[PDB]
């Protein structure tokens, strides 16, 4: 995923507040993100992909295999078990926790990278351009 | 209540989206609410006050005798007990429906009218000039 390497900084955001209601995120937390300008740094280093997210108030790491399954923590403090693949030039991320599932789509639209997040119908997107 | 009495446009909103998230409007009637700007309508004859809201959307409409509870259908369709009474200048509304109570308050502020919900600590403002 040569593509994705690099920082990237929020440009855009669409209804990212709507998402998170559906997930399940307290007022708080919902208003300390949506200020939140987070920065995306992708890197890879072997089969080993890693996305990291930072922010003045809360900075997040995960670092994966395509294809294997693994948990993580996320920003909203849900443990999930989340599984990322390659799919037509898209890296595809599921998150499973309590029965319940979202998906997250990282792709490259000419020179910016757009992250899709879909959670009952309810779709966020957030563009972000090199930092 | 003479202070009131008028037709008033509003002119801003301050965390609408979250205050009709607490109060459990779906994500599409949150969405056609977002986009009306409504005209509220005040007037007043012999004991009976009517406010009425005016959107391309959903027109409301509410005559009361203040101190007397009475029934009213939301424009989010709820139907809800509803009581306003006349303190500090203030018109105070609440309405209660399924063991749960939201407060209303319409006041003078300047030349504006301001209307601020409450619903479990999150609070709404929105702001309203002369038409
Ligand atoms: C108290 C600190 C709060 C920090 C922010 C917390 C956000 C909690 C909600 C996170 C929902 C999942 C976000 C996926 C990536 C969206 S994107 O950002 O990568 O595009
Ligand atoms: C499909 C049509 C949708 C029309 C709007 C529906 C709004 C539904 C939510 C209403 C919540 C209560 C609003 C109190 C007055 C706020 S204020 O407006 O008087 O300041």
């Amino acid at each position: 995923c040569d593509a994705f390497v690099g920082t990237w900084k929020l440009v855009s955001s669409e209804n990212f507040d709507d998402y998170m209601k559906e997930v399940g995120v307290g007022f708080a937390t919902r208003k300390v993100a949506g200020m939140a300008k987070p920065n995306m740094i992708i890197s890879v280093n072997g089969d080993l992909v890693t996305i990291r997210s930072e922010s003045t108030f809360k900075n997040t790491e995960i670092s994966f295999k395509l294809g294997v399954e693994f948990d993580e923590i996320t920003a909203d403090d849900r443990k999930v078990k989340s599984i990322i693949t390659l799919d037509g030039g898209a890296l595809v991320q599921v998150q499973k926790w309590d029965g319940k599932s979202t998906t997250i789509k990282r792709k490259r639209d000419g020179d910016k990278l757009v992250v899709e997040c879909v959670m009952k119908g309810v779709t966020s997107t957030r563009v972000y351009e090199r930092a």
